């Protein structure tokens, strides 16, 4: 058959952040997972949106921060489980909100 298939995340940076990174773990299937500190940079998109696809992943959980302190969640909250892709702007859509 055959694509990159995998999961698209896009995420809507506060303005307060700064370069954004997905963090994630428990992939299924299984695949190498990064470290906090080494959570790939979500390239720019378009406005505030940032984006990143993981490859090969049915279901993760994620986080999102940036090279600093800042990640939502939100200090001692667990990763949001996706599943599917891939817009947060506070919410998740499936395709781009507007």
């Amino acid at each position: 058959g055959h694509m990159a298939s995998g999961l698209t995340i896009y995420f809507k940076k506060p303005d307060s952040w700064g370069t954004p990174h997905l963090y994630y773990y428990d992939t299924n299937p299984k695949v190498d997972e990064p470290t906090w500190s080494e959570a790939p940079e979500m390239e720019h998109y378009e406005g505030d949106w940032y984006t990143h696809t993981i490859e090969g992943v049915e279901s993760v959980r994620l986080l999102f921060k940036d090279r600093g302190t800042n990640q939502w969640p939100g200090p001692g909250e667990p990763g949001f489980f996706r599943d599917q892709d891939g817009w947060f702007d506070g919410e998740w859509h499936v395709d781009r909100p507007g």
